[PDB]
């Protein structure tokens, strides 16, 4: 389905640190920011997506609206600049984050009963899984 709404929990988190270490973020701020417990919350009406991620190390949040580019600062992530755009494929939401970094971006779908993100970077792909809470 494309209607990812929802407040969705982690109970997966896969090489968020190869993710990391791919974005140029210091050794010492990734052994500290990784989390295994996150909350997704996915307020989506139509093409408006309003996202809030929240861990204890950070809040990820990001809003747009699907087919809308949009210029993007990444934040206490890894501070830099992208031009980015969000788009379906098929179900699923491809987002491109076009700057510095190649590969850079994600994808996320619901399957099963489960909402699946997949982080991109260079050759680096973080997989998380959440369930619906």
């Amino acid at each position: 389905t494309r209607d990812q709404n929802g407040t969705w929990e982690m109970e997966s988190n896969e090489n968020f640190e190869g993710y990391m270490k791919a974005l140029d973020i210091d050794f010492a701020t990734r052994k500290i920011a990784v989390r295994l417990t996150q909350t997704k919350v996915i307020d989506q009406d139509g093409d408006n997506f309003k996202t809030k991620t929240t861990s204890t190390f950070r809040n990820w949040d990001v809003d747009f609206t699907v087919g809308v580019e949009f210029d993007e600062y990444t934040k206490s992530l890894d501070n830099r600049h992208v031009k980015a755009l969000v788009t379906w494929e098929g179900d699923v939401l491809v987002c491109v984050q076009k700057g510095e970094k190649e590969n850079r971006g994600w994808k996320q779908w619901i399957e099963g009963d489960k909402l699946y993100l997949e982080l991109t970077c260079g050759d680096q792909v973080c997989r998380q899984v959440f369930k619906k809470k």
